């Protein structure tokens, strides 16, 4: 049987005090909307139907690339007018996952038990047990089937002691979904059109509505402003962190470790406290990873430790290779197999070879540096003015004196010296000794002003 | 009705194993106390009349701003001994609250709920529920008002189960505190004239006495010890940060963020993991503030994004400008709008124009920039020895090439381009191109030691 | 009485996922196995019996030398046959305590207690209440002695809702630990030789068995997988702060501190968050380490102020130094009383001498710098191509300008003044001022490509 969603996200979220609509708001680098567009894919979904209205615009160019249909609603007349909006796109024999692009943590392993409890020309409807429900509709069972969403303000003592609670998220089949959409009113204290009451329908109908408890309460929770969102960040981040524990990543301490992105690791890889990993990243094994690093898109070979406050991007490390602390790896950075970066070092789309040191207050920027060469603390490579970013091109075994300008368009051939404190403007050639001849003027019995 | 306050900080706070007294640890990087006498300046205060006693000489170079009366207490002899030291001062007429200078959290919100509560020639308590309330005096109520707080030790076995408790918070009338306090006995196993005997003198007179719940607990609670002050700090953290998210801040952990002074911000505004926000800080709208930051009195325009490991104090940055990763901003750096400060950049006491670069390896001190200026990596302003920081001062549109030093006092106008390597010592003049001859001795044939 | 302890370490820890045998895996930076061999050590054992077999050779480098006793065992047949393998070094007349190289946190405390409760010929079992304790044999008390443990699959209703459950851990004398495993069989689901066993076997004996209820369930809980691992590491980190908050640390973020060593400290020290403490650190008085601090095997004087972002190991800090933000020492550096050391700044196997400053951008190395001296901006030691790290030794009163190349093996005596830009490769006089003699083209008119 195949499977279609529906996603709400049309929503303001006056209470975010944001000029972004509601969902686009970000869980682990990415907005809410996205993680339940990723789910209901994940799913099977053929069709992924986004409702849509504030911040329209923003919603189109944060989400450009997403295989959604955009239905878009002028007026919020309530949930089942919402899902109405893409009730003409439902095909009869397909079934229908209604999701909320606020409710972000909603599991495909939660919505699959769904799917599959759900009885033909029936529902399948999402529940879950709070130890306090107040507020929330109560689930009455009768003979095993859900016959009534009852109300906090309507439910009697008795059902108010009811734990079981609507959370909204349901299935259903296009054909039933068309049909029980159209019989939904507005006559309740809003005024507005709600997708609850298509269980009483269900019921008029003679059809089965089974109820699905949700594994975690935290899959069906809403975020409606910003301190709710930290809630839902830190309970998403908990469980990022807890599966890479079991899958055996040493992570030093869960609560101080964010993954923003998708993690790629081999065996024994240790992650100190502090570290952020953004993007697509990937770890060989027994890479260490100290207090304070940032990666973002970056491939790191086994072996590779990775020392205190390193902030890595869109780069690559060969195995065994040596960065931190306080290296900068910017884009481009390509660093082979045994290589050295040390403190105070930045380096931006270059790539450097194999046994290569570049360990001390240097910036390498736009330069192919070859294997087994030492780059002295201070080196800077630089273009002239109103020069277009040329490159700096260093050889194999070449080795470049501290506090040396290496001034692009520039060559520096195989086995080549570079003294320190020198400007190299010109072509250095195989084997060449590069020395500056310095003046010095000499004063003696110079009495410092002490 | 007018409105005194009196702050109990004589303390010597033995378990801090310190040697400042007890009221002067800080809580969010101001003293206990302090927050106390701000909390009773926020209640309208007329007088704060603070008794000290413990560490006096610290808490007179700690707190020498502060509008206080310097209530001396020459002996410990109990709470009331305390308060009467203060009671000449008491207007008649006006009410007084009996507050803690080791118990900071204390609202003003509570604090008001008191004062209104207060009946005329009576008193009004401040109470709190404990779910284990072993060890504190139970509010005994009879007819909805106070007539005994029962001590753990001679409490029945019904009023042990008692979970309303005393806090020693208190509100009276001046000329009801001056008449009890003459009354107050030291007839106990400590030998101690406690103020919490005024409930029962009050009783004694047919005056009444009112409870008033606090809403939280650590309102009430004091420090002790470094642990529990510790614990006190979490919670004001996390109450700190709980407003700022409901106001629209994007603190993507609040139990990574520290706020220790006063935040001003727009909307849209994203803090990331493990940031501190000291003193006066304002930042405008949409600032991105990356992982490990320190602001320090610091303000912000819109659109500003700092990247991670940025340390800024006492300092101004315009629109669209972009700090860091690993920038230094020192007392008295401002940067005008839409410039770019970069990794292992430090500047210090000088002013940065429009659109201007100093993005790597570079240190700039007492210096004045133009607008569109390229401080290459490497650059650094520097004097000579015995000179009492002179100044440097770059026109507008500069190029200063890569590993120059800029040796004060020294004048660059307008226009002027300045080659990699070069040591400024006299004035540049506008559209002036500087480079340096170098002289170099090449040797050919040069095989390395390898 | 004599004491030995046997210490099971032979697990090969699957659920870590990991080359390295289960016990290796580190606590606060020591292996599990390594705080129970030392916990064993600080009770008075005589020998500690080593039970091993996975990662055999692992065990061997990572814990050579550790004063235990290496017991090999061939095949994994029950906590009994492993016990057994040390059995014949047992002492008649000596007790024995077994414990568990998974369990780490098992206290001194916890274990003085029990085997102080065991009586004579008999065992002192440790056990522990669990709100929860499916899954755990049963303590079944009788007469005040603990006649069996009841395994969950075995147990009544009524003894299904006991709470004590048997930990594991025991204490008996040499004689009766070789008699009793003797005794043992493997008659169960699981075909294995389980400890377990020797209360029955004592109780058949007419030995009276002994329950010894431990402080905190923490200290019995055994780790395997890294999620169990990071719960005990956490609760460890918070134990460690707690009790140096109570001896007057003030430790801003106890959830944010992190103690792998021992952490020698005086009065008023001030420890911000996210720092780190490794090996055997020593602090003075009044020492403040800012947030993000990394601090390993260094001693560091009273009244040294360690700003945000600094690394230090093996280094030694005189009093009232001042480093950071952004500093980095390296083994070997020793800074005097009332030196500075600033951002980007890196010191390796130097001394500096009192009062000198090393405020930016600048690596020493191998060097002995002397008393008052002004290391400027951009300061680089290096060697020539080939050499071996030789020594730059800078006498008292120097002045080094910015940007300057002191190129080893160089002297520069007492009060010598050296000119920004310079390049040093010959030794400098007493009072001799070196000066770089620049040559400079100076090009009129020239307009920028802007
Ligand atoms: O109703 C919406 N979202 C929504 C619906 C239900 C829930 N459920 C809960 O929070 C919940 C339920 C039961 C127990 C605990 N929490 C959370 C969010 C909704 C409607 C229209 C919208 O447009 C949007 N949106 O995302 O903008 C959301
Ligand atoms: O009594 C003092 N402080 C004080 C008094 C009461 C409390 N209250 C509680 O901790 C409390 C009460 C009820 C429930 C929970 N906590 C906390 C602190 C006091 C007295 C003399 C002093 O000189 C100082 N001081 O600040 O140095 C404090
Ligand atoms: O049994 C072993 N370890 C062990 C034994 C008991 C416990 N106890 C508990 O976890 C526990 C007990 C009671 C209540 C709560 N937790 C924890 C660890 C064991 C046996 C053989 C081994 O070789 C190793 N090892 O360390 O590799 C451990
Ligand atoms: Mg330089
Ligand atoms: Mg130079």
């Amino acid at each position: 049987k195949a499977l279609s969603a529906v996603i709400l996200a049309a929503g303001k979220g006056t209470r975010m005090y944001s000029d972004l609509p509601k969902v686009l708001h970000t869980i682990a680098g990415k907005p809410m909307v996205k993680h339940v567009i990723d789910t209901a894919h994940q799913l099977g979904s053929e069709n992924i139907h986004l409702i849509y209205g504030h911040g329209g615009d923003l919603m189109r160019t944060h989400l450009a690339n997403e295989q959604v249909n955009w239905v878009l609603q002028t007026e919020q007349l309530g949930t089942a007018h919402a899902v109405q909006q893409a009730a003409p796109f439902f095909k009869d024999n397909e079934n229908i996952v209604v999701l909320y692009g606020d409710a972000p943590l909603i599991t495909k392993e939660t919505l699959e038990k769904l799917i599959e409890a759900k009885p033909e020309n029936g529902i399948a409807l999402l529940t879950v047990n709070l130890d306090n429900p107040t507020g929330y509709g109560r689930i009455i069972r009768e003979n095993g089937n859900v016959v009534a969403i009852v109300e906090q303000k309507d439910a009697n003592a008795e059902q108010l002691n009811i734990k079981e609670v609507n959370t909204g998220v349901m299935v259903s089949d296009g054909a039933s979904f068309k049909k029980w959409l159209a019989r939904v009113g507005n006559n309740n204290a809003q005024g507005e059109y709600y997708l609850t009451d298509l269980i009483a329908l269900a019921n008029q109908d003679n059809c089965q509505v089974v109820a699905v408890q949700a594994t975690d309460v935290m899959e069906v929770e809403g975020a409606n402003n910003r301190l709710q969102l930290a809630a839902l960040e830190r309970y998403f981040q908990n469980k990022q962190a807890s599966k890479l524990l079991l899958e055996g990543v040493m992570i030093y301490d869960p609560a101080r470790f964010d993954l923003r992105g998708t993690l790629e690791h081999g065996k024994d890889v240790e992650i100190d406290v502090n570290v952020i990993i953004e993007g697509n990243v990937k770890l060989g094994d027994r890479v260490k990873i100290g207090t304070g690093c940032v990666l973002k898109n970056v491939v790191i070979g086994n072996d590779v430790e990775i020392k205190p406050y390193s902030v890595l991007e869109d780069s690559i490390v060969g195995e065994k290779a040596a960065i931190g602390p306080f290296s900068r790896l910017r884009p481009g950075a390509e660093l082979a197999a045994e290589t050295h970066v040390g403190n105070f070092v930045e380096i931006k789309k270059s790539t450097v070879g194999k046994g290569s040191k570049v360990n001390h207050l240097t910036y390498v920027g736009d330069s192919e540096i070859g294997s087994n060469c030492n780059i002295g603390a201070g080196v800077i490579t630089c273009n002239y003015d109103g020069a277009n970013k040329f490159k700096t091109i260093i050889g194999d075994d070449v080795f470049v004196g501290s506090d040396t300008q290496l001034v692009a368009p520039v060559k520096v051939a195989n086995g080549a010296t570079i003294g320190a404190g020198t400007t190299i403007t010109r072509d250095v050639g195989e084997n060449e000794l590069v020395i500056t001849r310095v003046a010095q003027r000499h004063i003696q019995g110079w009495q410092r002003p002490i």
